[PDB]
């Protein structure tokens, strides 16, 4: 695979120091590779682990096109080079906050999660409230998925009919699901460019646990910015998700009054992901995680 790598990277006029090459297999799209150039400068290759390389990353690519042109407070993947057999581009400042283990089933950290840093908050706020004021509907094609406030809630209404004709659900999810599907004051009237994957592996942060960076724009599309929140709350607990509340609002992004309580009900249709995930990926886990998270 190593001596694959150089060739590839040869291939692309992109020339490595082979002693730094290292791999990491933790992407389910993407074998990656970090290895410095001869400058000595970082990078990450990106190798797909499935055909069809250019239709399966046009959305992400488009999403990445908007934030390289608009976001300042910010990194996102900036491909430099962008093949059907290769896509590289300049490794982000920082480290991840933290990186999944699935033996453990849950975060290696980075940071103190019993004392988490305060900067954190404030800086994934910042991020976050730039990234979704990002003005996407001035592209002229745009790809990815793109909802009004009313087709966001209708969305989810249909994902959870979805989930509930193939796998089931019990009684009281779905009536609590329901519930918030039909409370209007608890729904937002905006929505934006958002992330969709963000949680500890893939926020880099520097010394002082900013967040600097976000890698795998998979999941971008245009929605309920509510999504972004949930890795908050589910790592840092209500504290944690209002803290991140507090400084997107004060620096200007979107606020409703029922914010907080809408994200609470968002996590409480994680089983809803879950379930989807299990039927695309195919993944054994994960069909179990969705068996028991539906009740
Ligand atoms: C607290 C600690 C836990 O972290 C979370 O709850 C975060 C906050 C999830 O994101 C939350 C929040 C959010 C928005 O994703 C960031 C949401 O989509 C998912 C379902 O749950 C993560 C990351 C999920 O991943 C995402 O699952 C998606 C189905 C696909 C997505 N990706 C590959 C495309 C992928 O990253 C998912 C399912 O929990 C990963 C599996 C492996 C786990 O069950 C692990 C062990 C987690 O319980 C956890 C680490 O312990
Ligand atoms: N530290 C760091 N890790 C990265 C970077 N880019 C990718 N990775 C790691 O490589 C993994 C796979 O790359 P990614 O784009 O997420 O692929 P996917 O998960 O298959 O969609 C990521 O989840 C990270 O763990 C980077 O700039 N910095
Ligand atoms: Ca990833």
């Amino acid at each position: 695979d190593i001596k694959q790598v150089i060739e590839i990277a040869k291939k692309h006029n992109l020339f490595l120091k082979e002693e730094t090459i290292q791999f990491n297999e933790s992407g389910l799209d993407f074998q990656a590779v970090f290895a410095q150039d001869n400058n000595g400068i970082d990078w990450v290759l990106r190798l797909p682990r499935r055909e069809d390389v250019m239709p399966r990353t046009k959305v992400e690519k488009q999403a990445l096109d908007l934030v390289n042109k608009y976001a300042i407070s910010f990194q996102a993947p900036n491909w430099i080079i962008y093949t059907e057999e290769l896509i590289a581009y300049k490794k982000l400042d920082g480290v991840p906050a933290g990186t999944i283990d699935h033996n453990i089933g849950n975060y290696i950290w980075e940071i103190d999660i019993n004392n988490v840093p305060e900067l954190f908050h404030k800086s994934l706020g910042r991020v976050l409230a730039e990234l979704h004021s990002i003005p996407s509907n001035k592209a002229a094609a745009l790809d990815l998925v793109v909802h009004t406030p009313e087709e966001a809630r209708m969305s989810m209404k249909q994902r959870m009919d979805a989930v509930r004709a193939k796998f089931g659900v019990g009684e009281n999810l779905w009536n609590r699901w329901q519930a918030w599907l039909n409370d209007d004051d608890m729904w937002p009237k905006k929505t934006g460019l958002i992330h969709g994957d963000v949680h500890a592996g893939h926020t880099m942060i520097d010394k002082d646990a900013n967040v600097t960076g976000l890698i795998d724009w998979t999941e971008a599309k245009v929605t309920d910015v509510s999504h972004d929140f949930i890795f908050n709350y589910r790592a840092f607990g209500e504290e944690g998700l209002e803290a991140l509340i507090l400084a997107y609002k004060e620096i200007g992004g979107y606020y409703w009054p029922k914010m907080k309580e809408h994200i609470i009900e968002l996590n409480a249709a994680y089983p809803v992901s879950i379930a989807e995930f299990a039927l695309v990926s195919g993944i054994e886990e994960y069909e179990q995680m969705a068996k028991e998270a539906l009740e």
